[PDB]
């Protein structure tokens, strides 16, 4: 799985080389998949996919999924150190 480690009141930014194109290539929290929010800032580069959440604390730690077309990946994400 594709890990990412953040820090409780910074932020979380996942960003993924994987083998997909463009997609649209999903992303998923805890199983149900996140939108463009204020806080969830995404982007789009097919080979590059980021997660922007604002405020990684307790609910924003947890298992993410990229789904991609051809070569869907987990990013396992821990919100630790203090």
């Amino acid at each position: 799985m594709t890990r990412v480690r953040s820090t409780p009141g910074g932020d979380l930014e996942l960003v993924v080389h994987l083998s997909g194109p463009g997609g649209p290539v999903r992303w998923y929290k805890d199983g149900e998949r996140l939108a463009s929010q204020g806080r969830v800032q995404l982007e789009q580069a097919g080979a590059r996919q980021v997660l922007r959440v604002q405020g990684a604390r307790s609910g924003d730690a947890g298992e993410y999924l990229c789904d991609a077309p051809q070569d869907s990946r987990i990013f396992l994400v821990s919100v630790e150190e203090p």
